[PDB]
DNA sequence: ATACGATGGG
DNA sequence: CCCATCGTAT
C-alpha cells in the first residue's frame, strides 16, 4: 500500500515551500485520507506555521495507511526547483521504508522527471490548533500588506497594529523617524474589518516579512487578533486549503 | 508652514536616488519660487543644484522662506516608503524641526505618514554664476550614461573633445584605448559650439550624474576651458538638476 | 591586413559568453576560409572548437593567414561596449600586435573605436578529426541546458543512457537521486547506431551551455570511450564544439 | 549597507 | 528591446 498525490498545477506545491522554507526546516507532513496537514515552530518557537491541503483539491488522492513523512524542506524545496512551473508533480510514498519520490511530468510528456528524496526521522508531535474567534479581523490584499510590511520596516524593527471600527494603523519609529500606516475600510482590491473589541499589539517585522512569501498564494490575507494572543496571518490556496502562520505579540 | 503637494510622486523619487549618492546633507531653500538645493559632494570635487518651481507642484504655500537641512539618506529611505503612483506631500510648520512626508493612495484608503528629524544647516552654497560656454552638446541621457559606462571599462578618466560636427569621448588604460564618436544629427544629438574644446574628467563623478537619468530623456554638456563642466537633468515641467564637475 | 564585417554584432558577443568562462587566452586562426578557434580549457579536461566561415561575414578578406593570441576576458569586455544591435568590425594588420574593434551604430552617429592589446601565444590544441558516431541525440539547447542546472542540484556527474527511442539523464547525491527521461519526439530526435551509456561531469556541462544563446539547438554525439561533443550551430556561420572527455 | 551587473519578463 | 528585480561584490 503507498501515498500517491497527483497534482497538476505543480506551481502550488512549489510557492507552498517557497513560503515555508525561510521559516523552517524540517516538518512532518501528517498525510491521511482527508489530506495533508503539516504544523511547525520555526527554529526559535516564536511562531508556528500550519498548512492544509484537502485531498479534493489534488487530481489524485490515494492514502492507504496515514503516514507521518519528515521531510527537509529545504532539500525538498531544492528538488522543486528542477519542476517547471507548467509541470505537474506527483508525490508517492510507500508505507514501507524512508523515501518520498516526486515526479514531474512535462504537459507535452516527453519529458518526464523523477527525483528519490531521502525522509528524516523527526519526531514531530505537534500541538491542537482550535477553532477559535478573535477580537478585529482585517481582510486585506496581500500586496498591501506585503508592502507595509516592507515599507515599515525600513523605519524600525517592530510594527504596532492598531484597529478600530473602522480602520487599522500600521506603525513603526526608528533612527530615521516614525512611519504610520493608516488603511481604512472599503478579485480582491479592498480592506474589510470585523472587530468586536479594539486591540493594540506589537509585532517584529522579521517575521511578518516571512510571512508574506506566501504572498503569491493568495489575492488577499487575513489578520486576526486578540490581546496577549498571537497574530493570525492567513493565506487561502485556492481550492485547496490554507496556510497560517501565529505570531506572538511583543 | 510650508506646504508643497506633488501629484507625481516619482519625480521627488528620482531626485533624490540621483543625490543621494552623492551627497548625504543637504539644505533645502524653501520659498514663494520653489524650492532650490545647492551642495558640493562630500570631497568638494562637484557641486550639485536642485531648482524645483512652485508652478511644477499642485500646490505650493510658502509663509516664510526656510532653510530645511535634510539627511539625503533618510529622506531616500523614507521615500522609498512611497508607491510610485503616490501623490507625496511635504509639510514644514514654522519653529518645529521636522518634515512630515505624507503618501496618498490614489485610491484613498491607504494614507502613509512620516515624519523626519530635520538637521540645522545653513544655504551652504551661492555660486555658479549665468555664463555662456563655448561647446554645449545635447544628447539622449541614455546615450550619455551608456558612453560614460563603456568607458569606465577601460579607464578611469574621459577626454571630451568637441568640434561643430561631433563630439568624442576617449578612455585608455590596461586593456587598450577606447573611442566613441558621437556626431551631429531627444533621441538626436545637437551641438552649439562658438569654440572647440577638449577637456578630461574623472568617471567616477560622471557615473554618479547619470543616476539622475530616469529624471529626463535628453542631458546638456556644457563646456568651456578651465572650467567645470555642466551635466544637466531637465525635469517634467519643474525645474532642472545641475551638476558641476571640474576638468583635470 | 585581415578585416571582417559582421553586422550581426550580437553573435560575436555571444561567442565571447560562450568561451570565457572556459578558456581565457587563445589563438584566432584566421585565414580566407574564415575564423577558426581551438583551446582547451585551463585544466585539460575539455577542448572547445569555433568555426565561423568568412561567408557568414558581410565582409572579409584576409591578405595572409594569421595567427592572433587575443586575451578572451579583455575582449569579452571590450565587447560587452558594443550594442546589441551593432555592426562589429574586425581589423588586425599583419605586422601589428594590436587588433581594433569598431562598431557602428545603426544610425550611424555613435561610432565606436577600441584597439586591444595582443598577445604572443603558439596554437596547438590538437583538434579532434571528423567522425561518426554511435547515438546523436538533437535537442531544444534550453532543455539541455535545464537538464544539466536541475541535475546539478542533485549530484557532480550525469550519466546519459541512449537507447532507439529514449535518452536519458540520471544524477545521485545527498538528497538522493534524481532521472530525466526523454523521449523521441522544439523536438527531440535520436539517430543511434549502437546504445551508449557514458558519465560526464556536470561542471563542464554548465560551462558548455552558456553557448545556449547562439543556437535553438543542441547536438549531442556519443561513442564508447570517446568525448561527448555538444554542438550549437552559429547562424550561417559555423559552430561552436565542445569536447568532454568521459 | 550599498551600487553595479546580469537576467527574465513584458 | 527596455526595464526592474535579484544577487553579488565591494
Amino acid at each position: 500500500h503507498m501515498f500517491e498525490a497527483r497534482l497538476v498545477q505543480g506551481s502550488i506545491l512549489k510557492k507552498v515551500l517557497e513560503a515555508l522554507k525561510d521559516l523552517i526546516n524540517e516538518a512532518c507532513w501528517d498525510i491521511s485520507s482527508s489530506g495533508v496537514n503539516l504544523q511547525s515552530m520555526d527554529s526559535s518557537h516564536v511562531s508556528l506555521v500550519q498548512l492544509t491541503l484537502r485531498s479534493e483539491g489534488f487530481d489524485t488522492y490515494r492514502c492507504d495507511r496515514n503516514l507521518a513523512m519528515g521531510v527537509n524542506l529545504t532539500s525538498m524545496s531544492k528538488i522543486l526547483k528542477c519542476a517547471g512551473n507548467e509541470d505537474i508533480i506527483t508525490l508517492r510514498a510507500e508505507d514501507n521504508a524512508d523515501t518520498l519520490a516526486l515526479v514531474f511530468e512535462a504537459p507535452n510528456q516527453e519529458k518526464v522527471s523523477d527525483y528519490e528524496m531521502k525522509l528524516m526521522d523527526l519526531d514531530v508531535e505537534q500541538l491542537g490548533i482550535p477553532e477559535q474567534e478573535y477580537s478585529c479581523v482585517v481582510k486585506m490584499p496581500s500586496g498591501e500588506f506585503a508592502r507595509i510590511c516592507r515599507d515599515l520596516s525600513h523605519i524600525g524593527d517592530a510594527v504596532v497594529i492598531s484597529c478600530a471600527k473602522d480602520g487599522v494603523k500600521f506603525s513603526a519609529s526608528g533612527e530615521l523617524g516614525n512611519g504610520n500606516i493608516k488603511l481604512s475600510q472599503t478579485e480582491e482590491e479592498a480592506v474589510t474589518i470585523e472587530m468586536n473589541e479594539p486591540v493594540q499589539l506589537t509585532f517584529a517585522l522579521r517575521y511578518l516579512n516571512f510571512f508574506t512569501k506566501a504572498t503569491p498564494l493568495s489575492s488577499t490575507v487575513t489578520l486576526s487578533m486578540s490581546a496577549d494572543v498571537p497574530l493570525v496571518v492567513e493565506y487561502k490556496i485556492a481550492d485547496m486549503g490554507h496556510l497560517k502562520y501565529y505570531l506572538a505579540p511583543k
